[PDB]
């Protein structure tokens, strides 16, 4: 095979779309292999700029195509340089821009700890014809800085693995596995905006929903609970545009569920308190000891749910 | 005709847009036919990368164009390889990315069970000049995994059928039918998010709407019903952006209809209870036996509507 | 002139955007004219696939360009075949995809009855150099089926007319008129979703707004009317994203107007009832005979407005 | 210089985006200059269709590039004809489609009276090498018709002016000014939809906010004012998506401001009426003469604000 | 190296997207270097228009590619002129259009004072082979005018710095640093729209929330506070689409936080006032001296928070 050395530079990571679970990564790729010795004008290496490499490719120069596996849509490439040394090595430098995708598990939404994965693999040549020697990822632009609400932490993990493509074994009998480079960049979500915009207001809504039992008569406490459940419905919409549709529940969706449960349990308890009287003579105070028991049970529920 | 063998590899299915009834499928296509024996440099097969196939096509090589019938917009193709063996066969490998469309029947919205259809057909050569022998679809990347809220179940159904184009019979007298490959991938929607975000909150709203009859006087129960119907209007908006405009009613839209019906039937019954008095002396308890009859009728309605 | 025969095939009509008054039409166009006899390899006709027609065009073959007049944006063309018979005729087959536009009058919104218009006209050759003989439109894919909320009814109307371009008369003295093909496909909007999502809920809101006069005192009936007008404001937003900005009023906007009018007329009547007392001794029942007169006038208004 | 005559045809103006202050204009451009006499096949003029003009341009034909100065993004050109007469003149006909921009002053929003400006200027040749003789704009398609909510009024104003580019004076010593064509199309916004959707409902909200002073006690009138200010907040959102962010106030934003001012002045006046009692014995009627004075002052404010 | 002189002209800055922290800059770039003397037809300089420069580039002319570092997506270039003087200098004039990005710090949101940064750097040639001599930025189109809600103030700051690329040092031993031009355009946000749309309405909401303590009994003041907190929730949504997700709090988000704090502190104080009675005989006036103390503390909080 041909020993190909890659040096991926990351310019910036931007536009991390949580709803679509995609992100956009800019930067440069510098692939370098070796070939036969060639003659250049002077001792200096030749610079082959874009839209003119095609004359060299139609001349017979071996320029492989390196594609991104996990990309979404066509990667919007820009300028490209094919720098030709006369000692033998050929260097293909290109700028890439594309939307990449990952799994992006969302069990803990505001306190999330994710990673951004770049995958590179030759489109046509397998590991018997093109082998990746090593990659050095230069993430010095975003090594210790925060993009949007994501704090990039650590360096970039590099890994070279041989992926196997069973769909291509009908045209290649034995050699049908490809050398893939994986680049992993960790990212920790900053939870401050969610903490002061969704979590603590909903805690205040929960305390206000607890405040129904301090009232004195029945219609006023029903209207109190109903106008509280209306503003609980108000926060049901706000979370519909910050995280996608998930089979599980996150922290904020569990808080919405707890708000609905607290308010409707209060309404049912108030109804059962009102219809407690068989002949309309009994006072209703024995079941209304939930001024100091219902918040305690709610705190126990929250403490269990945190762990 | 020419016997063409296709091997479609599916990389990932993403972005299933329910409102537009489209979805995006990435992957590779490997078409393979046979031709005259040719000579290559060495015994090894020749690899013809992208943007250089045109020299071979202008030289006179037969490379058919395979289009997607059910695609929406232009399929955003990427890299392509035209691998030439010297024993005779020509292999056209290409990467595709495009938005596909299907019927996507939506009778049961959250408990839906749909399929994703890929259709492939030659654009110009009919079955008398190009015949699809067989297709093996390698859906091993998403064989037993869940994309977004869709759990992909089973393998990919393959079928080769001869479709007939009557619009082209004016230029082709007898042979005007084309061989189309259909690839069917089943998908079952995960109903959990809808279950805890729309169905059970609306059930709590229904019980709260039932709670009007436990009040004691008239103006308070009217205001109770009105502030309940306001939060029923609140959920009328939330469902407007999760499923498209349909002639029929789904489960959630039927629940909205049942909420409106319950609240307005309660308001009309309360009004008729108030105006039951001919001279203002009669008590109103005979018509207010719906504390234990109106929910029973609603449960009967729901049980009939489920089946 | 040259007699050109067109056979437009319609694959699917999708994405009818009411707010933008555009729609997207896929399918194929098959133009066919006649020319000098030519020699082909063998007796079989020659197939000229895409991205290779340019060699024949630079060789000197007459391939006219047929553009779409009413299209929005560039029509996203795909594959194209230039099928050359040796008996003389040249057949240009191409696939088109583009957003088309029409007037789309919206007097009756949910019970609308619209049409989809495709217009085709040569870009450069007038009727003295290129004449459309006839068109057969093969709308067999959507002849008797419903797209989105639009039921396609009937076949496709064909018409050939000579349009006149006065802007081009400075460069062409007498012959400056072009032969345009118009294809009309009727479509009837399915009114069910609007009927059970906007019309009947707003009727229930109207009846609830009528229900104010059954109350007994003043502050409660004002708060009743105010919390009803709030949920009338709630439906003012929902209709803002289903139909564009229009100088006139549709059915649903007239229902919103009637809701505002009913509620504010009720508020003004209640205020005038309260201030009817010169010295605070008069009872207010003479002006509150609108329990059986205000709905009757509203029904008369609606019956007049329907016709 | 070379005398160039332009004849701009306007097909349709669509998609006037008020928030972005852009609009889309379709149509054709017909540029015509004169040159050396040439020989054509026969006496007829030659038609040079698109994607084949490049052979004539590489042959040495002078085809200038005319760009649009005020365009947003790349103007999506379509088909183009380079019609060559043998008597000497060369005619460049092209179809354009692009998003144009203007200042679009918005002092009176619903009763606006705007214009749509098209600017054309050669990219490379100044007025010493290419001079625009005259332009005739053929706006006969939209001369007396209304697009969206904009009624196009009058014809199209034509003007040829020499614009000066000081950035290019380092490479051109004296001749660095360019001949620009400006095309002005007036448009009057139809105010009906805003009149019956925002202006008159907000007037009803204003009258309902005036209705607080007719109540009898304090808590009910506070809750009345609060539930009115809630639906004033409801219309604060609806206007956020119909006009962009502006330093000044339009008519509708002034109505929102007047609604907030009326309601909060009523609340402050009610509070000062309640705390008017030094010992709780005084009646509060002297300050509540605003049943017939507060609307009069509001009418004076509105009459001053209109002029 | 080669001395390259740049003269950037700015046509217009538009579409400053605060949520994405990007902006769009149109205009022209005029690069100019020197080379060997050449012969042109006549004494006049040669004009090389677009899509024909490639013949000169394949002939062997040195045209460097200048890229934008901070751009988002591919910069949508338009027309380009390569003006060749016979005295030796080569002038590359091109039009650019692209979305640029900056840090855009948002500590004070409505009273913001930002800058727009354009960065230009050769893609392939380092400072040993191409050196930027000087840049004159001609921002005369927007020198003293306001774009959208941004008032452009001052001229454009020019700076030439040598940036160092450590990722490219594996292919270049010592010379691996590039000359970058930075263009800084200051912009001050106009705070008027935010001042009369968010700041002063929320101040009125704060005063209305203070108004709870003037009521007389308990259930009415709870419902007062609850229906005030509902319209505080109403403004929590409106600010979600004008500024992005930030770790810190701006002015308006601090006002929302202060509104929630004031209302829930009032609710807690009212609850503690109600449960102040050990046996139900004590009057509650000592803790309700916050009619003249709670606003004073709130004013102290606001005065501290401003500085
Ligand atoms: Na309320
Ligand atoms: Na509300
Ligand atoms: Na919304």
């Amino acid at each position: 095979p041909v020993d190909v050395s890659v040096s991926i530079f990351i310019n910036k990571i931007y536009g991390v779309n949580t709803l679509e679970q995609t992100y956009k990564v800019d930067g440069y790729i510098v692939a370098q292999w070796t070939g036969k010795p060639r003659k250049t004008p002077g001792d200096k290496p030749l610079i082959v700029e874009n839209t003119q490499i095609e004359r060299w490719i139609n001349n017979g120069l071996w320029v492989p195509a390196l594609e991104f596996i996990n990309v979404v849509g066509s990667p919007d490439t820009g300028n490209k340089r094919l720098m030709l040394f006369p000692d033998g090595r050929v260097i293909y430098n290109a700028r890439f821009l594309g939307s990449f995708s990952n799994d992006m598990d969302f069990r803990l939404f505001p306190f999330d700890r994710q990673q951004f994965v770049l995958e590179l693999e030759p489109f046509s040549y397998n590991n018997q014809q093109l082998r990746f020697s090593d990659i050095q990822v230069y993430t010095e632009n975003i090594d210790n800085e925060e993009i949007d609400e994501w704090w990039i932490r650590g360096k970039a993990s590099t890994h070279i693995s041989d992926i196997r493509y069973d769909h291509l074994s009908s045209v290649q009998p034995n050699q049908n596995e490809f050398s893939r480079i994986t680049v992993r960049i960790d990212a920790v979500r900053n939870p401050s905006y969610y903490l002061w915009s969704f979590i603590l207001p909903l805690g205040l809504i929960i305390a206000a929903s607890w405040s129904v039992f301090w009232l004195e008569s029945f219609s006023e406490r029903l209207q109190t609970s109903f106008t509280l459940m209306l503003t609980v419905v108000a926060y049901a919409f706000y979370t519909s545009n910050i995280l996608p549709r998930l089979p599980y529940t996150t922290v904020i969706d569990q808080m919405i569920i707890a708000g609905y449960g607290s308010i409707f349990a209060a309404i049912l308890l108030i109804i059962f308190a009102h219809h407690r009287q068989a002949n309309g003579v009994e006072d209703d105070l024995l079941i209304q000891r939930c001024r100091l028991a219902f918040p305690l049970g709610f705190l126990a529920i929250g403490c269990v749910l945190v762990i």
